[PDB]
């Protein structure tokens, strides 16, 4: 009887489940949104019970839609939004909301630390000190949740990133993989272990920490009842590395970009550890006793600028609408939108940037905003790829996320880059990457030589814009960006 | 029989006629929009026959609804939009479209002249060289309209602002008053005559020029055909100065702001000629052999940023809705909209500034844009008033235009200025000033002293905002303005 891999993609706004076959075809999808909690300006929280309930409901639909029995699921892969920090008790009940990777409550605290400790943290961690990472968020939780520092000091608090939470709830194990752990700013990526000086700096009791494992490994087994069969949980990577793995990006020098709420661009650097003042050195995955590294640019707001057109000012009914508006014009006509809704990530790392639409005139319409938002998404990607090029060659880009279906966005992307932008036949690249990691671990697949042969270019966009136009459109953007900078640090009237 | 004054208000978008009595109650209005020609972005023109068509229909409408015979009209006053340049032949046929005050076609050519001649032009004219003014709109026509230059060196082209145009058609006289001529950037406001060095500098045959007369003076009579009587044309001034005169601002130190498409604030400086590097010294009016001067700040886009909300990104149906939207929030929450659609007027004079919305976050909605737009109209006013305060006390603002019906806007205006903002009973203050000007010429009113008692206050908005808050709101606005500067001279397109 035919078996399949189940994969959880617990994203920032939606918890999803995709059942895959050994050719990497999809057989079932469940997806459910759960609420975003904005308790204060620039504070973002998710409720961990709503995550789970959405994540469960999603598994059942994928199963149902695929019409397999539970017994036909060989392995569960887990993947997740990365920096969102949870804490829960032995019976597994949250001691607060998750502080999301998007949340900035720690910005002033990290700004001070960065000054005196920036280089030390970067050398241990690969990371640029920022509110984005777990470390400062655990600290804030420990100092602000009434009686959790004391409970954690009693060895009664479990910390995790989202993969950890989901694996706990599924198997009762307290673990994370190297990739999600590289993201906490507490984990030493050269030594591959929790870092003592860092636990001190942030005042972290160690009892709180999960055990760090590889990215492909049986971590545990599901109660038969949750799902009806007892299934191995065997794959675990942060979502943006799982999309790297989902893209078959298995050799050093291979680059993907995923477009969602934000956009994240990873080059696989393999056994090599590469340094960049303005990008992230991160772990890709741990597989077969070996560790792959990666270089990342993390761009916090890309598709969220399209959500904002639909939901904030409501100039559109759907994201789909953005493309036909945009293509109503033959250029941006001097209109630019730097959507720095809360600061800029890579490579500017300005916690104070805010968003700006500049170049407005009497004729600025819905079409110019649609276009400026789409092009922003392409400029932000280049800001990162150009910084990667200060040290390493970036040939071409493999891409994924809903936005990749927008052909205007995709052609504008290859055009301002002067690089091929390639979308594959599989869509759920993030899900498929956690599936491959799990499948590998119970022999559902034999090796990555095998898996590599499963990957296919659906379409390849080729650059066809000339230098003068590239350079002039990008020079507008660069100038637009300067104007977004520092804004939350002159104003508040906020 | 009972007798009335009819005044023409030939606005930027609309042609209007109002019939008034000695008490200044309005017995009848006509009003008609006419077409805005934007042949090329940044270019604005009017068709003079459409302006005439609309003006004459409004006259006949006003007379209609007053239910008077034309012999009941003691005098006509004429006010107009102010810098718009017409040219026409001896039979009175436009030799070209009107180049509106809005039109930026000459920006670069003026930009150039500003380095050799800014001090000499300001000295003569009170004006900051800007494409705003007549001079260069007249060079353009002379230089680019085929055969117009040669026809003019032969004496067959008449130039005029819209007052001159209209009086020519009503009367066959070719005249302007002091206020309109001061706007040409071709008239010496100190000597009170056309100026030879500017005529030379702008390459302008003197045969083009009308005779400069006072603002309350019988110019000519209307043809008995036209309107059925032989009616004296006896008032003429620029619209913005006539609003000054209909606000009864006869004493030096009295100040008004009119709100329309753009905004203009004038203080009556009386018999003094005041200098300011960043505002316009102009002529208020010529009356009984005396000339009153003024200090002005001109702001190109204010109400137009509201039209953009409605016609550009279409986030409101009716300009009405903006108050209701703005008042849904308690502050702008760090959101500013510098609507410098066409560059900035006084005190900045940056022809390259473009519109910027800054401080955009995921929770920025239609209400933040509505509120940001309203507050911009009050901020732009304060930029000018503060620039005037560097020379002269500005005590309070008498205020007119349709936006003065907006209480959030009016109260916010008193608020950031910390000054009273006083809205009179008689709404149609522009037409009113030309009515008083024409009527004084013909003894329909004895005195500006008699007329002064006709003015009564309908509502005085009084400040009630703390220094700390007024200062913070405004510090944000200035930082936003800085970020609007100079955009167009780096983005340049298509």
């Amino acid at each position: 009887m035919e078996k399949f891999v189940l994969s959880l993609d617990e994203g920032t706004t939606s918890a999803r489940a995709i059942i895959f076959d050994r050719e990497s075809n999809i057989h079932g999808i469940g997806q459910y949104e759960f609420p975003q909690h904005y308790p204060r300006p620039g504070w973002v929280e998710h409720n961990p019970e709503e995550i789970w309930d959405a994540q469960l409901r999603a598994i059942k639909d994928a199963i149902q839609s695929a019409r397999i029995e539970p017994n036909q699921i060989a392995a569960i892969g887990v993947t997740n939004q990365r920096e969102t920090t949870l804490v829960w008790d032995k019976d597994g009940k949250p001691l607060y909301n998750a502080i999301v990777w998007q949340c900035r409550r720690t910005a002033e605290m990290v700004e001070e630390i960065k000054r005196e400790y920036g280089t030390m943290i970067k050398e241990k961690t690969g990371l640029v000190p920022d509110a984005y990472f777990s470390a400062s968020k655990l600290k804030w939780l420990l100092d602000n949740v009434p009686g959790l520092r004391e409970k954690a000091e009693k060895g009664e608090v479990m910390f995790g990133t989202v993969d950890t939470f989901l694996i706990y709830r599924l198997t009762g194990e307290h673990v994370t993989d190297y990739s999600n752990a590289s993201r906490t700013m507490l984990f030493n990526i050269k030594k591959l272990d929790w870092d003592d000086e860092l636990l001190e700096l942030f005042d972290i009791p160690e009892s709180v920490l999960p055990e760090v494992r590889e990215s492909s490994e049986v971590y545990g087994y599901t109660k038969k009842e949750l799902l009806g069969a007892e299934i191995p949980v065997s794959g675990d990577a942060g979502d943006q590395q799982a999309a790297l793995f989902g893209q078959a990006a298995f050799e050093a020098g291979m680059v993907k970009a995923t477009y969602g709420t934000g956009s994240f661009i990873l080059v696989n650097t393999d056994k090599m550890v590469l340094y960049s003042d303005n990008l992230l050195t991160t772990i890709a995955w741990g597989l077969n006793g070996r560790v792959s590294y990666a270089l990342e640019g993390s761009i916090f707001v890309t598709g969220a600028a399209v959500q904002w057109l639909r939901d904030g000012i409501k100039i559109i009914k759907h994201a789909s609408e953005t493309e036909e508006l945009a293509t109503k014009l033959e250029s941006n006509e001097g209109v630019y939108f730097v959507p720095a809704f809360v600061g800029l990530g890579a490579p500017y790392w300005d916690q104070f940037a805010r968003g700006i639409i500049i170049g407005i005139t009497r004729g600025t319409g819905r079409e110019h905003l649609a276009r400026a938002t789409l092009e922003a998404i392409a400029y932000l990607t280049r800001d990162v790829v150009d910084e990667m090029e200060k040290l390493v060659q970036i040939k071409e880009l493999r891409v994924d996320g809903g936005a990749t279906a927008n052909d205007f966005l995709m052609q504008f992307q290859a055009d301002i880059l002067n690089r091929k932008v390639i979308r594959p036949v599989v869509k759920e690249t993030t899900a498929l990457g956690a599936a491959y990691l799990a499948g590998l671990a119970v022999d559902y697949w034999a090796d990555t030589r095998e898996i590599a042969e499963l990957w296919k270019a659906e379409r390849i966009f080729e650059p066809k814009m000339d230098e003068k136009t590239r350079e002039r459109l990008y020079k507008g953007w660069k100038e637009a960006v300067k104007r977004a900078m520092g804004w939350a640090k002159v104003v508040d009237s906020a």
